[PDB]
């Protein structure tokens, strides 16, 4: 019965400037409660949005969230290369607070 | 509140078939039990082994255990697979943001 969290794409190239859309579904109605991160190699996975829409400290503005209920949206309005990384999903309405499977970004 | 660093040990390891591997993370603040512990392979969501501390997740292998209460917290796999060969991260939930230790990336030797 655990959370299936749904997340698109696998995987993406994109150039610097442009805009990055990555798309998250939960199987059942969780709110707002969606956390974004992002991940480099040998790096702790780090919470850029949390409460679907929100920023942590340091995030830069390019960053944003949006969605409620069921579907929910991450976006980069302007690629930077310290943005290359993988990014995952993850609900935290009901336990286990299940990730998506990820979203790798690359330079075209 | 500052947010809660998790110091992860060790980084990266090698080890044959069987061994028993120990991964140790420490919290920077009291955290009771809250703390996962995940392994992560290429293209997959993090798989939850072992919740609460010391839980066993539904479905995975009885060779994954985790300890501790507070700030100083163990995981083990008891024998060390093929198959187990990942990079495994703690991470702790008592307080947003969910922040998570560096990674001990495992190979065999």
């Amino acid at each position: 019965t655990d959370i299936q969290m749904t997340q698109s794409p696998s995987s993406l190239s994109a150039s610097v400037g442009d805009r990055v859309t990555i798309t998250c579904q939960a199987s059942q109605d969780i709110s707002n409660y969606l956390n974004w991160y992002q991940q480099k190699p040998g790096k702790a996975p780090k919470l850029l949005i949390y409460d679907a829409s929100n920023l942590e400290t340091g995030v830069p503005s390019r960053f944003s969230g949006s969605g409620s209920g069921t579907d929910f949206t991450f976006t980069i309005s302007s690629l930077q290369p310290e943005d290359i990384a993988t990014y995952h999903c993850q609900q935290y309405d009901n336990l286990p607070y299940t990730f998506g499977q990820g979203t790798k970004l690359e330079i075209k």
